């Protein structure tokens, strides 16, 4: 036995306008914007929303993603769904991406990257192949230190 | 003020709930907390958690599978070309009646006029895709 995952870190939601999604969540749902990052090189803008002003240990957030250009992954995804905004993927928080990644590989799970890369913030991330997720794109994410 | 406690669970629809759960346990080390089977709705549901014990705001994964071809889960699957995947997100609330009122008062469209009964004895309702702007968002209150 061994718990590889701390909790669901966030559920990613793709849409055409990230700042609009945030205002809506805040004003209509009473959720809070905890982080907003714009990745020029990636052509994507991402905002983290939470049902509370302060995160609790295992509080899952909602990550809103939006395109900055037609070449971004989100844009291509939106195109694949003919402009239909929706759930994109799930991210599961891990204590040690390397250790866990090694474990998953043994289990027969295949990862998108051989080595973790920098995600939103100082987080090291990787993804499982869709099939490994049984139809769901599942991201692995570890917070710094 | 805050209308939502936390994301209660993320629903995942698939052909076989049992196979999915075994996979989650064997490969991911996740834990199966409860299993439910509703023969009238023709649906089997299984609640999974990344830990054996749920912490107060710990979100679970709800695995959904059909008992027959006439179930909404089967239709959703056919609608999606047989591809299993994320079905919806559910947000937990302290008082479903109080929150539903606030939501409507703010122009949100709810599927049911009055909270419905779901699995586990939970009162629930949903927001129209336009309300959840793309994703199906469920509202759920625990019975205590």
């Amino acid at each position: 036995n061994e718990d590889l995952f701390i909790c669901i870190d966030h559920v990613a939601y793709a849409c055409p306008d990230a700042d609009e999604a945030s205002k809506y969540y805040q004003e209509t749902f009473g959720w809070h914007e905890l982080h907003r990052e714009e990745n020029p090189e990636q052509g994507v803008v991402e905002i983290m929303m939470a049902p509370a002003a302060k995160l609790t240990e295992h509080m899952t957030q909602v990550q809103v993603m939006a395109p900055l250009n037609d070449e971004s992954t989100v844009a291509k995804w939106l195109a694949k769904h003919n402009g239909r905004a929706g759930l994109h993927h799930m991210a599961w928080r891990v204590d040690d991406i390397d250790a866990v990644s090694a474990t998953l590989r043994e289990r027969g799970v295949q990862l998108l990257y051989d080595e973790p890369k920098l995600g939103t913030g100082g987080n090291r991330i990787n993804f499982m192949h869709p099939k490994s997720g049984k139809g769901v794109l599942i991201e692995l994410t570890q917070y710094p230190k």
